[PDB]
């Protein structure tokens, strides 16, 4: 049962921990209710168009001296903590934190993210304007900082039009302050670099989505795992191209910069070596056969404490040895068996093959997963959480902890919430007097 | 049993429809048993390394000038009709055909399209050096045609080093020749163009394959569709953002340069229209909540012959309409039954929303699925589909079947023997069977 109201300390009082005020009435009132929601301390969400910028602006900077949250007007879509506002989705829960200035770009972005497999946290729109040269960003940037303070939101994902030099500059230098892995979508915008720092550069929707997943996957594990003590990355591949594509790979990752004798890449004492090259190949046969060499070397880590990485790539099919994942497993518990527990060996792999192969894709995956070794579907994942683990780990928005909402426009708003069954209060308010149903009837009729 | 043989008579004469010599033999002697190969008539596929720029040069060019296939020394991997060679990967079947100057390179794309659910037609190694300016790719160019000539093989994927200016160009140029949708990955290279007509460009394995499985699954619903007749793109969308974003992509697709009243593009008559814009929603519920509007202009394009495209968005979730597919159906088929056969109209979904949302995203796309509608997971592919739908419209030997007399090492012919694949091994060795210390000399120092 909705629990209607229509006066404000009534919604106040059936709701006295009330958080945010979804307003959704005629535009030309919004900015009013709006200032009323704020002498109450209250967030606010402007669903309802028709609102001038001068209100916009009054109402983004007041809310900043109070260090509430104003969603801008014509804001169609958020979630937080679970709550669906306006057009909003049920989303599974995850580790990914959105903000968007658009209504279906911030649906389309999180139906993507679902579709990749993985969920959010919270899903903040900020009025298609707030990008404005004019706006400045205003909750763009309290956004940011509320995500950035909010710990299950490990990795952050943008979408908003190009927004101008002074503002997208700004907007870029706050994402990277959060310190944060950040996808910045920045729709039909074929970004300068692909990566700054901490923040990655998209131009489409699903294209962003696919970034924010690989993103949430390599610190999802990165957590799980909380290194602690710094090493280096050891490369030992069987496979030429993949040597030198995860070399070219992980150098980019690393701002660094003709490779003699299979030394694919050695920066910073990291190295990615093609043990294929002749180098390695003189009186014994191919890596890809005989693991051998390469399981020996694997052992021997264990006498190589500086050594915290170890990136692997398993190629199966005809012509390959029978089970590599056994005995591949085998050498690397003796390595980590002759480690200190300050200097641990993880393991990172990637494999090459098909599930009916001999060895079997799935069963090689398993056998590896099971050991403890980390199984990833691609060189990109494998470098980038082998780059992320090298370095070891270093008061949440009571906003995005719980939601009590005192709606005021439209009804269904409210109703849609009561499914979610979610602390509601419906506020039902009208521009027109309560007798003057003449005006009540033209003003519907028309809209 | 694996059949044996000591020389090219036998081979021949048990192998009767010997396709290939498979070489894995010391390379101080594989150009000489690659000429014999040549010698009759045989395509040749050289895994054996240590072979010199200069044979490989002389055997490539005269196997053009037969009409036949050399790859390259240094070759570990191809996969050819479903025959495994070398050091090969069990494949699905698919539409894409593969053509590589590298060993993992061509394992690992071919991984990923099969992850990706794809499959491929073959995977023609070149050896290392083919793409060499001494070289010049020469079976870069024999494969191309090869595959350019095989019908099954409707994408095409190349990998391999960026190779020089010159060869790089001549390469291109080949793989517009073949019309083909195809992905071109020049390992670690960055192109300053993304598409240059029927080519992509890539620069990992990854983003190959990602990109080789989009015109795959393309290619293959534009073919199944089989289009007769061209016509126009209308796209009517009651979401913002996503005519934007559509709009963007076909206009590139397209290759136009693309603002009012929700007009999002307006080309050479193809349309993408915001119909969440003021100038349609003057009066009226936005589209997105009622679908009365849109439903209508569905409807009324059976009237309109020349559309030949409907490209759709469906949002779906707590604050739109309880059942989209269901009215979006309906006035879909009013407007395909007011088509003459030979001017249907050919529906394009993309679905926003997730499987838990109210309307739930699952059953929506069974309904628009059961009445022909196209669903697709992304507006890149639903665009691009939409460009694919309005045009519209032998195969080697090799290609049909591989037989090989196997050469140097014999795991390589059981290899091919335990996938009941055609083979004979030829056992063959660098000293006469008659002086023992020499072979015992030549045993101990392998």
């Amino acid at each position: 049962a909705l629990t209607q109201v229509r006066r404000w300390d009534s919604a106040c009082q059936k709701l006295p921990d009330a958080n945010l005020a979804l307003i959704s009435v005629a535009g030309e009132y919004a900015a009013e209710l709006a200032n009323q929601a704020l002498d109450r301390n209250l967030n606010v969400m402007m669903f309802s168009d028709n609102v001038t910028l001068e209100d916009e602006i009054q109402l983004k900077t007041r809310a900043r001296e109070k260090g509430l949250l104003v969603m801008g007007p014509d804001c169609g879509t958020s979630m937080i903590a679970g709550t669906p506002l306006a057009f909003a989705n049920v989303m599974p829960e995850g580790n990914i934190g959105v903000i968007g200035a658009s209504g279906t770009g911030i649906q389309e972005l999180c139906s993507q993210i679902a579709l990749a497999g993985e969920g959010i946290t919270h899903a903040i729109g900020l009025g298609g304007r707030d990008l404005s040269r004019e706006v400045g960003g205003i909750s763009a940037l309290t956004a940011l900082e509320m995500l950035s303070a909010d710990e299950k939101s490990e990795v952050l994902a943008f979408v908003s039009k190009p927004p101008a030099e002074a503002v997208r500059l700004k907007i870029v230098n706050a994402m990277k302050a959060t310190g944060k892995p950040t996808v910045a979508l920045f729709l039909g915008y074929t970004p300068a670099v692909a990566r700054d720092e901490n923040v990655w550069f998209a131009s489409s929707l699903d294209e962003a989505a696919r970034l924010a997943c690989l993103l949430s996957r390599v610190t999802a594990r990165r957590n799980a795992i909380a290194p602690v003590s710094s090493g280096f990355i050891c490369g030992l591949y069987t496979g030429g191209t993949l040597a030198a594509e995860a070399a070219g790979l992980l150098a980019g990752h690393l701002g660094v910069e003709t490779h003699q004798h299979g030394m694919m890449l050695d920066a910073d004492s990291h190295q990615i070596i093609d043990l294929g090259d002749d180098f390695y190949t003189v009186g014994r046969p191919h890596p890809m056969i005989d693991p051998t060499l390469r399981n020996q070397l694997i052992a021997d880590l264990g006498a190589k404490p500086q050594v915290r990485v170890l990136l692997l790539d398993v190629v199966i099919g005809f012509g390959a040895t029978a089970d590599p994942a056994a005995s591949l497993v085998s050498a690397w518990q003796k390595a980590c068996a002759a480690r200190l527990d300050n200097q641990p060996l993880y393991a990172i792999a990637t494999v090459t093959g098909t599930e009916r192969d001999p060895q079997c894709r799935s069963q090689q995956i398993a056998t590896l997963e099971d050991a403890g070794i980390a199984v990833v579907s691609s060189l990109p994942e494998a470098t980038l959480l082998a780059a992320a683990l090298i370095h070891p780990l270093s008061h949440t928005p009571s906003l995005l902890e719980n939601v009590a909402v005192i709606n005021i426009g439209l009804r269904s708003f409210a109703l849609e919430l009561q499914s979610a069954s979610k602390p509601v209060v419906h506020y039902q308010w009208s521009p027109v007097a309560g007798g003057n149903k003449k005006l009540a009837r033209l003003l519907e009729r028309l809209q």
